């Protein structure tokens, strides 16, 4: 039993007396067959994992009405006193060392993650939770996938609307048909540098202006990644622009830290297969003081999406979700 003292951008998130606990209702979980998905997919990610940097379901509380009247789903969580987005844009500390922690903790719970085939796909200040401890947790893997998806999604063709624009991968923007873990090292890529100045590094207003953006840090793309954009008019856009070198990330952040920028310049590429994987990200000298291979775990088995792959009615997805809600319980009980 439990009582609710103040909501709380996540949903319907209720701070809730027992010590202190989050509350997620959601309500009328069942109606629609895109939330009702979403939902299912939560809850088969988040019982999956078990590791200090993703957020874990601690309670789902079981229908007390008869099934047909059950329409909400609660689930309670860990109290976090913030998030990463609070953090940075407030007036609380934040130095190298913040810095390097938080993105340590980000990159552990990445690389176990990325070992069992699930990619975020949107990785952003305010989706990373942090506790009075200082422990960061990954959160809200509503939009996250394999690395194979059904044609029957949107997503699976406009893959230009995946997510938050401002941290969206150039292979998601562009649709290069390389959708890979490396998807959320761009986003990484954002938050890093977001964290070292303290302002969001391509604040992009539309889809073209985010493009600018990109390109006048990172410079034109390079041919094989231009005729890899599939649509002409977006291919034709950046050949019409001038030549434009890459500016050197020195430029971008006066005076920041040598490694961590040596680090940055291998997370921030337009190439999928360029950028560093969360693993190698770990043995890199601006995370030595905490890393250790030891403590950094991989999951295993991997993850399958198979489920979400299926065309469900909205009852069918009802019945799966309360098939995990009864397994939740079932294992631990
Ligand atoms: C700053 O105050 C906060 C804000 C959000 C909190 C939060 C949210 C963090 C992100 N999050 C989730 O990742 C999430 C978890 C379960 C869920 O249910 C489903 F699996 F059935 F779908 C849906 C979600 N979207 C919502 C809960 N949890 C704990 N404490 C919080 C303190």
């Amino acid at each position: 039993e439990y009582e609710i003292i103040e909501t709380i951008a996540y949903g319907v998130v209720s701070s809730a007396r027992r010590q202190q606990v989050a509350i997620k209702k959601i309500p009328n979980a069942f109606d629609v067959v895109t939330n009702a998905k979403r939902t299912l997919r939560e809850l088969k990610i988040l019982k999956h994992f078990k590791h200090d940097n993703i957020i874990a379901i601690k309670d789902i509380l079981r229908p007390t009405v008869p099934y047909g009247e059950f329409k909400s789903v609660y689930v309670v969580l860990d109290l976090m006193e913030s998030d990463l987005h609070q953090i940075i844009h407030s007036s609380q500390p934040l130095t190298l060392e913040h810095v390097r922690y938080f993105l340590y903790q980000l990159l552990r719970g990445l690389k176990y993650m990325h070992s069992a085939q699930v990619i975020h796909r949107d990785l952003k200040p305010s989706n990373l939770l942090v506790n009075e401890n200082c422990e960061l947790k990954i959160g809200d893997f509503g939009m996250a996938r394999g690395l194979c998806t059904s044609p029957a999604e949107h997503q699976y063709f406009m893959t230009e609307y995946v997510a938050t624009r401002w941290y969206r991968a150039p292979e998601l923007m562009l649709s290069l048909h390389e959708y890979t873990q490396a998807i959320d090292l761009w986003s990484v890529g954002c938050i890093f540098g977001e964290m070292l100045a303290r302002r969001q590094l391509f604040p992009g207003k539309n889809y073209v202006h985010q493009l600018q953006l990109i390109m006048m840090v990172l410079g034109t793309p390079s041919p094989a990644v231009i005729q890899a954009v599939g649509a002409e008019r977006v291919r034709a856009y950046i050949q019409s622009l001038p030549p434009r070198q890459p500016v050197p990330w020195e430029t971008v952040y006066p005076g920041a830290d040598r490694q961590a920028l040596s680090l940055l310049g291998r997370m921030l590429r337009f190439e999928p297969s360029a950028r560093i994987s969360a693993a190698a990200a770990l043995r890199h000298p601006f995370l030595a003081k905490y890393h250790d291979p030891d403590d950094e775990p991989d999951c295993a088995p991997p993850f399958d999406f198979a489920f979400d792959r299926e065309a469900l009615t909205r009852e069918r997805i009802k019945e799966a979700i309360v098939a995990e809600i009864e397994d939740f319980h079932a294992r631990r009980e």
